[PDB]
């Protein structure tokens, strides 16, 4: 049937499951440029390619968020960040992309939405919805064991201990040159961030919540 407005998106409130919002309503517990990120009417959005970061570091957590894309959105969620200034080689990024834009067929699968970017792709392509629709992504980060759920599908399960090379994935495929640290050697505690607008199209987030395990 065609109803949206009378169906619940959760079996129970995440609050009772132990989740708390990652960011305060005024973003007072976040590091960001106020010219880039706004949190208005429940919705978090960026107008440039600068990230928003937690002020405290996290390990052994489940991060549950929603995101909406537009045509060719490019963004992501960053975990285990040990240096916000130099975050690229100092963190692990989970990609967010509008995989439906044909452009994404020009890039490896393990660069697309839901991937542990440059290291391991989704087990099923085009799990992200189309532009304009809310997606739900759940990242379980339990030391070296990383699990990603996207729109109810368990798309990625990875044990970072397998990444003994900084340049070569266990399957022999290339790791981007700019991600040189063997992920087996990466700290499993760090700041959490949302990448900003890395494309010319917008990214929106909402209901970003975290369960401390």
């Amino acid at each position: 049937g065609s109803d949206k407005i009378h169906h619940h998106h959760h079996h129970e409130n995440l609050y009772f499951q132990g989740y708390r919002p990652l960011f305060d309503k005024d973003l007072s517990n976040a590091d960001y440029d106020s010219s880039v990120w706004t949190f208005k009417n429940g919705i978090l959005t960026a107008t440039a390619d600068q990230s928003i970061w937690t002020k405290v570091q996290y390990e052994n957590f489940i991060l549950d968020l929603e995101f909406k894309t537009d045509v060719n959105t490019n963004s992501g969620v960053v975990i285990y960040c040990t240096d916000k200034g130099n975050w690229i080689p100092s963190s692990i990024e989970i990609q967010i992309a509008d995989d439906h834009h044909p452009e994404w067929q020009s890039y490896p699968e393990y660069w697309r939405c839901g991937s542990i970017y440059g290291h391991k792709g989704a087990n099923e392509q085009l799990v992200v919805k189309k532009p304009g629709e809310w997606n739900r992504m759940i990242i379980t980060a339990k030391g070296q064991q990383i699990d990603i759920e996207l729109n109810g599908k368990h798309i990625v399960s990875a044990n970072l201990a397998d990444w003994t090379s900084g340049t070569t994935n266990p399957d022999g495929t290339e790791i981007p040159e700019w991600l040189p640290i063997p992920y087996a050697n990466m700290p499993t505690k760090g700041y959490i961030g949302l990448q900003g607008k890395h494309g010319e199209s917008n990214i929106w987030f909402r209901n970003i919540q975290l369960k401390q395990l």
